[PDB]
């Protein structure tokens, strides 16, 4: 008859218009982490819903100790509403959960077991050219866990040690921390086994941008060599070939071209800075149940 | 009788030249909110007046408890010396007031009224076409708020919104769009009795497109690079067809040069929005104050 | 008799290479404190001097209670120096004056009787002849002034209080008187043009107006109205593409003229390092 | 004996790759720092290694209390993995050397005399006489004016990476993220008191290092290219006004020698504004990005940061 005041694990669960499903998923979770003999909390973040799915949380709340509700001011989105949660959670793991139960929950079994092990991210994955060519890419940049990569794994469902919520939790990419925030913070990783490329690649020219200055640096240099090879192709020659049209318009048409994308890249780091320093929060927590409000 | 050292409701009344009105003013609003029988204060922001307002307003705050004065250093806008006013209003709810009065005092009993029902935020609009139709499936549900014969600047604020957006610059034109993004639950109530120019109203809708969203940034830099990739693309294979001549030599040179100036407008307007996002200058400078404390020098 | 705890003068002194001033500067600012009978103190800033300066400033921390020395790390100018010792001088108000003294310490006694009366600015102009305040131009209003508590404490985190005169002055307001005594053109405006874009944004948004309204005049004319009257096969080519060309190619030089301006005022007021640094100090205590 | 609670000297070696040395290296260390009579500490920096370099580290954390671990969350750069350690090193004065000591460590003996003469910074640039040619007396001379006296700390064949820092020089510079880099610039920026001591055991970086400390510490090329940018927009926007209000004429004067010429100049001129500010705004990202330094996944001795 101890009674333990910590908090081991977190399972924050963003839920919009879920009505239906709350019956099977507190009860489906319960037969799962009741046998691991670990202190736990359930996180529910309330996404701005209308379907009445925020009064059926505050039921499961009058009866059960272990559920916490985050109510949100509006619909904010998936990503955020679930950074919404990860920040009311004070577990030492934490465990992103969708509602629909598109994953197994019994999975959590193997996620704290190996997270025992000393590894401080643990995942859980599923099982033409472009197949052979996206996974070879990527491999000389991510690691030894590229399996958590190619469709259809997404690593959204997964454990996190408190060393990597905490490092990850100032930086306004832990929305989006399957789009290559993984790979930064590099950690102890590993994972368990139990798409559309277009937006695949998407993420490759997001990632560049995000972590790497070289669009920016490299079209620098690259534009202004151009530069130099104009202004000396002008300065020698104008003290006097001549194919008159057949380069006024190329040159016109060139150097007009160089600066657009070299506005380009400028606009979208520019945007990025923007992000960074902008004073607007990502989101607004309008009430909370079992919850105490930030900062602590 | 017993104390109590809790505000519950918050009055913000900015002011500048009001030496005539202030007599009226707080006669006018003491026969409206001693007859809640709760607790209320009232934080008058002396906004650099002329005309000797802020030696009347000292006579009333010594025979007044309700009475707190915000004196600022030198004139700011009237935007600028609510949101002082707002900084300074302890309590559950503040609700901004003018000095002129066009919209009545009595309204107070009803914004307080939907606020107990579980509003945070409370409107009072007036009462009086495709633009309405535009807004209500983008911009705001509540299109009522923001219509041409009125604006949305007699409203009441739960604690919970004040301490929301009190470090955001936006805060300042709460009405150009900020409403619409924090959320939380909104209302409004219709009464009776320049803007209202439908020029100011669209200069409203594109002052929020920039500040709230990057698609004008965003849908420029791939619209301006497709565009590149054609002229670099089509100059080359051109240097390996038809050679218009000048039909195209000035097309080209004058579509190019234009389409970089719209391209710099977007990039020096986000610019500006981020160099005021980082300026350690504050909105304003308080000189004097009455009946209240300094905020913490941290900021 | 009895002790006093709270400083209610502040008088900072921005130093470098000031060994011989240093006897007649010390001497000549008791003869006017003392009849003021007002608790003060003595904050001098050694930007790092390359004479004996600083080992006289610490004789005269020895033998005068009032003495406290800021040592700078290295030579940081003028404006940053004195803004240093602002930050580390406590007080109700605060005057700062040079070493060689320009500036009479017996106005000292003139500018906290202003003071007195409740302006919180009291500057110390010189008399102007040649052929409120706003005395910028002739002379103009030097670093010689007075500052109530409040006012340096609103401008404590903000870059602009090296150059005060600049423009800062007019913005923050406050109570602002002037005192005269007595004993170049291209400043005048260089320093206009400095405060027209540091509290204005006008210079960016008026330029981004004027700048997109001539895109707007120049693309409808070639893009359907040279397209539309030459698709049935003009002006002088050579008079239409060299006044094109030096238009368009010039309006950007200028649109990027004033992006650059405000992207290093960004970069000044995110970078992360101070304006200055601390070497030593004397009888005072190290911030925050 | 009785105990002293504060610590002296904080050496920080950062550490990839170096299961062999571990054994010379502490145990020279312990020879040169033992006569000092002075209290010290190891900081040792793990930066990601692959091999068995952090089990070895902690075995040698289990037998000397000095010895401290910061094990990185993976492989950072050497400037980062040094700048880690420093964050974690109290002490009145911080020495950073390399594990495969690549500078004898006698040498604190000389760094500590002249930190205790007054000297809040103390390099150790080697003693090189030669390679002196008119490429190393233009440098120099071009250096001289910038740095100072203390400049020879910096020739060819030698940097300042080994070198004595006050307390109050590693809490100057402890928020500036050009802490990394405090040999590209910084060090004569700070300008505490310096000095070197001298022992006897390319070109491209050097000036590519000038160019980056122009726009690092300095506006000057933003600042000069705007005006010389707009000066001559003036003297294209006036000579067009003229070439157009020009009515006593009318088919072309230099035809293809000017007017090829002219969208060449002002395509060109608008492509180094492009770069300059495409090089500014590039570092307001990587000075207002929330994004750390460092991530530190483990700690043996130390406590975490902040205090
Ligand atoms: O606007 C949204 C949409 C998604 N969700 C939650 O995020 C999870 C995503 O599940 P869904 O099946 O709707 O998306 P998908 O499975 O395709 O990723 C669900 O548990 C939702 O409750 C949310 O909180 N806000
Ligand atoms: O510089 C100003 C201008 C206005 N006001 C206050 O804001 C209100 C503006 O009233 P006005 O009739 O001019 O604007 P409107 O009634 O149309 O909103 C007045 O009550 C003033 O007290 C102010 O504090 N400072
Ligand atoms: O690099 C400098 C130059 C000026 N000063 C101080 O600033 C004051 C102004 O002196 P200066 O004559 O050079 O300026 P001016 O008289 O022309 O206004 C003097 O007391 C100096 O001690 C300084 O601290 N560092
Ligand atoms: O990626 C790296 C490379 C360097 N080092 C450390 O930094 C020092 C540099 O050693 P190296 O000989 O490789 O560089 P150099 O001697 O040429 O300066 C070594 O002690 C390493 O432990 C590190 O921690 N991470
Ligand atoms: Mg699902
Ligand atoms: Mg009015
Ligand atoms: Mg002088
Ligand atoms: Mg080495």
């Amino acid at each position: 008859f101890q009674s333990n005041a910590t908090i081991e694990l977190s399972i924050v669960i963003p839920m919009y218009n879920e009505e239906d499903n709350l019956e099977h998923l507190f009860a489906r979770l319960l037969e799962v982490l009741t046998p691991l003999k670990i202190t736990y909390e359930i996180i529910c973040v309330n996404d701005g819903s209308k379907d009445k799915t925020l009064k059926q949380l505050i039921d499961c709340y009058q009866s059960n100790r272990q559920i916490k509700i985050v109510n949100l001011s509006r619909n904010f989105g998936k990503e955020i509403a679930l950074s919404a949660g990860i920040d009311y959670a004070q577990g030492n793991a934490v465990i992103p959960i969708d509602a629909d139960l598109q994953d197994p929950p019994e999975l959590i079994h193997e996620l704290v077991d190996k997270w025992r092990e000393g590894y401080d991210i643990v995942y859980a994955t599923r099982r033409t050219w472009v197949k052979q060519f996206t996974a070879k890419m990527f491999y000389k940049v991510i690691g030894r866990m590229t399996e958590i990569k190619i469709p259809p794994n997404t690593g959204d469902f997964r454990l996190m040690d408190r060393k990597v919520v905490n490092a990850i939790k100032q930086l306004p990419e832990r929305t989006r921390f399957m789009k290559g925030l993984f790979a930064w913070v590099g950690y102890r990783q590993t994972f368990v086994l139990f798409w559309n490329y277009w937006k695949l690649w998407n993420f490759a020219l997001d990632g560049i941008f995000s972590f790497s200055l070289l669009p920016l640096k490299v079209w620098t240099y690259l534009g202004s060599i151009i530069s130099l090879l104009s202004l000396a192709y002008a300065s020698f020659l104008i003290l006097k070939d001549v194919p008159g049209y057949a380069s006024l318009m190329v040159a016109i048409l060139f150097l007009g071209g160089v600066q657009l994308i070299s506005l380009g890249v400028i606009g979208e780091y520019l945007g990025r800075v923007y992000e960074e320093v902008k004073a607007r929060p990502l989101y607004l927590v309008s009430d909370l149940w079992g919850l105490e409000y930030l900062p602590l």
